[PDB]
């Protein structure tokens, strides 16, 4: 499976990515980056941190626009840490080392790969900015890529609070649902996350040691694990785990047809509906192999 | 002055176009396409009309978005023709030629000239499309642009596709938005429906628009016709406007305001241009010379 | 108690002032305002619009100094909506209305206060700038004030990054803690807060309707729920709290000295010392009448 | 031209003060006090006796702040001598009367000065707490003033308290950055350490701080006594100097660089003006006419 990630790498982004590089199926092609929450600047050195910290270093970066489209990027706290990354410490990982970036702006680079990269697949765990855009330039070679796997959105389960990558930029979101195909579209939403929610303190596959990758999932993880009493709502390595495993990592799921709210009071949540050709929206997936497949990422190679 | 023009070339555009072709201190790098008045492929051919007509063919053309950023398309060939330009024959000026298009898509050729190109200026008569995606993918670039006038909103809130928004700014008014909150608005120049109403003309007391000789004549005469006839024989001549100002700058004002624009991006005023005083907003043109204005219209159709 | 509260009231602000308002035994003598999470301007009509909606608008509001001491701008300027309160309709509200503003400046009025009353207390919520210009001009009538509550300060294991009030105005923060006197001084630390937030999608306490302060607190705390994930942060309403309940609030505390480092890398950070003659550096809170005392003053 | 005066009346201070005392074409609205050379309450007691032996005490005296916005007071080896003014008895000039000293904290009356009286400048002589303080709570009414004359800085990085950086911005750097970011550089001049020590005379060839016949020579001789005897007999006038310039205007300076100034509130070397060219900065004086200097200096000294 061909695979372009796009990526406002935060942590739980860095495991998605980590997901994708532990298994021999997946090429990825290109990692395009994406700011807004984490600044783009952060994003960039964050995505690097996680390559270098993994074995292949043979993989493009591309740096897309700054910000939402026209929303305003909302002033961001980041209490895991200024760097967006969970503060870890270049100089107990070896990653002090300068950072690898394109010169092609990441809408261009995707078009073009879209354009000359068969079976494409692209997993897009950020606000989409960087892909309304694409399909704005050029919907001609976006609309090439076989199948799209994002994390975004929040779909009657009551609909929890805290939806982020299509609330950061609903236009964009918009734009990707109205123009790339909803039924080669799978959503791995913000439902889900909160749906398959666990405690790390009931396990031990974020606090392990004895090599660097092990090293790097405790380290960003600890201040997440700290501040919330344990819990987590696995969202970017969930949709990751869709992506790379396909129908092996879902158990249930819908088709839905999907909209953004782009006003009044309800403006950035999203209007779901039942349609065979609508997205497939995931609803369960197979949690043992979930956490199983966090544990092997981390296996000595 | 090198200027770059961003056109949805309906009738009153390519009027606008020919203004900055007339005067010889004008340099017109490139000319980027978008759909408004008329669809895009329209636009394109629109363009080459009115740069074969003139006689200057050395100018590159470039093929923008095909839509606005999340509105629906809004095309009013009830105002502008079924072709964008008053359904002319292109038998009555020479015109059945194939058309220049560049390969470069208009963003990237945009982004690109503000680059290379030193003191360069932009003219935007057209929805902010191909502007807005540009400065979303790289805004350190499209900022080195010396100054930007724009065609589109109503400080008065008074506009004319729906009754509070002009038509380029509510055709995108995302689009709009992003301009005026990401590229400086002291640097940026209005030329509002507002204007566009208060220095109108009555066609059938100003024949500017009415005359033949030589092809200019010709193809100004005939592409306002339609348009005069819709409106009641009034010229509301928008982009004509902002072309003005933007090529004999100072004496082509009367009276301006410093305003602070912002989009309403919501409800049945959407695309309605909120101002309020500010002297580092942008510079609101209220009223312009209308006689050396007429003059220059003239002058660019005089055999000579 | 007399309370003196020191805001740039953003979302959590009107909360904590909403906390002292709705205890009876508190009166409020004044409500100074700096800028912060909003501009001055706008924290000066963020305070008329929480009066307001409470009803017990008798309180003089006074407008302080308009940047921090040597600090450019703020490290995170914008960060609760446009206004600084999420961007509420005045409309939806009632509060389209006339403010009131004192006409002398915070500091004046802050003197002035603590050389007038007995046993005068202070909740600040905001950068350290009103204070330390007032520590600046009249020390001997600022340490008149019986005890200083601070929200403020990520003393610690792992320390949460984010803290705002004395990154904001690093100098400010050191003028209090050097001419002050510590031990006068109980701490709301941004750490405390940090630990001790909550979830929308586990606590609904910030998501009832039924009157016009449930309306308000709900859709004031809206955007941060929504763009942070659930996650509610009170960091003011801890402080209030703290102020306003006093022992029943604290489950444990440390006697901290504490400092501001003003140069290197660490710019902004606070330095903590165990100390007898140090801040009361609170560590636990009483969570389960924390949420009460939240819900309580929604009360119909 | 309205001017208000802002003093840790040391000796200089004082002969500064005198400077502009003696043009008539000079209207001292008022007079601020801070800790510098000596502590604020000497430095009240300084400014009352230098108006005293003038002869016109109609000038309001405005005690300001009892120490630096963050830092301490720090070491003043008391080169101005033990009461701030060359340790002179008030008993030989006729000042042991009482003294004079408003109500008002000097950094309100300084922000009221600027928001009702058109056209005035301030003098600064000292460290910069109240103005800072002033700047810190009403920017409205500061930028009111038309132009700041600061004795304060050293852009050649060689100070005096410290081997880098001016006693005046050395004792508070934080308020020097406060004026400089806040106010605007380009209606600043400065009076630097550089333009100090460059237009130093030495005291055994002239005879200007050396005369009696009246009370203001006898002033002017015992208080800079010690300060002459410190240094190798020097004379280093940097307060009478930035009075030189903000009284005697355009021929008082001889050439000038626009420089943009700014503060290191950081490390070992503390409390520096950190000096780049900036058409838009202050206007440093670097030569001032020296010869008009020394006249204005005996002429102030006139029977
Ligand atoms: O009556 C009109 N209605 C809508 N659009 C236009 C235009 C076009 N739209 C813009 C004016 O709103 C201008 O660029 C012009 O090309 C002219 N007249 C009208
Ligand atoms: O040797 C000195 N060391 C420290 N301060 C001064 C001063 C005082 N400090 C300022 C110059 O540094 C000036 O205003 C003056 O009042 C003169 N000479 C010295
Ligand atoms: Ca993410
Ligand atoms: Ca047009
Ligand atoms: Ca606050
Ligand atoms: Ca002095």
């Amino acid at each position: 499976m061909k695979l372009w990630i796009d990526t406002d790498c935060g942590i739980d982004d860095a495991t998605a990515i980590l997901i994708c590089l532990a298994n021999p199926s997946i090429e990825i092609v290109g990692i395009s980056c994406i700011g807004g929450n984490a600044s783009l600047q952060n994003v960039i050195r964050n995505v690097n941190r996680t390559l270098k910290v993994w074995g292949k270093t043979d993989i493009p970066i591309f740096g897309g626009c700054q910000a939402p489209l026209v929303q305003p990027k909302m002033e961001i706290p980041h209490i895991h840490g200024g760097d967006g990354l969970g503060d870890i410490n270049d100089n107990d990982f070896g990653t002090n080392t300068p950072n690898k970036l394109e010169k092609e702006h990441a809408v261009n680079a995707l078009i073009h790969a879209a354009n000359t990269i068969e079976d494409l697949n692209i997993l897009c765990l950020a606000p989409l900015t960087n892909i309304a855009i694409a399909l704005s330039m050029a919907p001609e070679a976006i609309l090439k890529i076989k199948h799209f796997y994002i994390m975004g959105g929040a779909e009657n389960g009551i609909t929890p609070y805290g939806e982020f990558n299509w609330r950061a930029d609903p236009e964009a979101a918009q734009i990707v649902l109205q123009t790339y195909p909803q039924y080669q579209t799978t959503i791995a939403s913000w439902t889900l996350a909160v749906f398959n929610s666990f405690n790390a303190n009931d396990y031990d596959f974020f606090n392990l040691d004895g090599n660097l990758v092990r090293r790097f999932i405790r380290e960003t993880w600890k201040p997440i694990i700290a501040f919330d009493g344990g819990r987590i709502c696995p969202a970017d390595p969930l949709a990751a785990f869709i992506a790379v495993y396909g129908d092996r990592a879902i158990k249930r799921a819908e088709r839905l047809h999907l909209s953004m709210v782009l006003e009044g009071e309800k403006l950035g949540m999203s209007l779901a509906e039942p349609d065979e050709k609508g997205c497939l929206v995931v609803k369960e997936c197979d949690a043992e192999l979930f956490v199983k497949i966090l544990r092997e990422l981390q296996d000595h190679q």
